[PDB]
């Protein structure tokens, strides 16, 4: 029924591809291979910029300027001396639809999910929320409910039949868009 769980089906097999996909670039093996995902991160975050920072989404979205990672990811880079990737404009210059931009943001948003797991691993590297880790330090709020908060306003728009389809069209594309900025940075 409610819009994210028919997203969270849509999804699940290409969640279940990208766990395994990041499992085998073996992101905790070095520090090098950490800055590897750690630049998949900030490149996601550049596509995601023009949608955490659009006037429309944010008066949907309070707050939504805030949910964004890219400074504390390039401050990551930058203390695992990996030099920042150039993004390809590809996504910034897609001119998403508000609709496709739902699906996107509900993949990034939900991006952060477990992300105090890949903290946890983290401090193997003699990584922390101050140096290397910082993208992935725990908001305020806390992850769960910054997560409810989100899911609560995105399950209450209303929109039509094309809208739906463009928004499960936006989250798929945002599996597969992670997925080519980790075969990037890691080839
Ligand atoms: C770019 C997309 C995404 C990536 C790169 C990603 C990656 C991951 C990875 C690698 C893990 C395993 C963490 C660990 O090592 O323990 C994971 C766990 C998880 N992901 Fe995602 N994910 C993405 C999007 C999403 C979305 C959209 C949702 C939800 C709507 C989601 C929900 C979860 C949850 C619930 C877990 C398990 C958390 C737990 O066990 O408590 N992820 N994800």
């Amino acid at each position: 029924n409610l819009r994210s769980q028919r997203l969270n089906l849509l999804t699940n097999e290409p969640h279940q591809r990208l766990e395994s996909l990041v499992k085998s670039k073996e992101p905790f093996a070095s520090r090098d291979n950490f800055a590897r995902f750690v630049a998949a991160q900030y490149l996601f975050q550049h596509d995601l910029e023009p949608l955490y920072r659009n006037e429309a989404l944010a008066r949907l979205f309070p707050g939504l300027a805030s949910r964004a990672r890219d400074d504390a990811a390039r401050a990551d880079l930058a203390d695992l001396g990996h030099p920042v990737p150039e993004g390809d404009q590809s996504v910034r210059e897609a001119d998403l639809s508000l609709a496709e931009a739902l699906g996107w943001l509900f993949v990034s948003e939900g991006s952060k999910l477990g992300a105090a797991f890949l903290f946890k691993k983290a401090a193997a590297l003699e990584l922390d929320e101050n140096f290397g880790a910082r993208h992935l330090a725990e908001p305020e709020g806390g992850r769960a409910q910054g997560w409810k908060s989100f899911v609560a306003i995105l399950d209450g728009i209303e929109l039509n039949e094309e809208e739906e389809r463009l928004a499960a069209k936006g989250a798929s594309d945002a599996f597969n868009r992670f997925g080519d900025l980790l075969e990037r940075t890691f080839a």
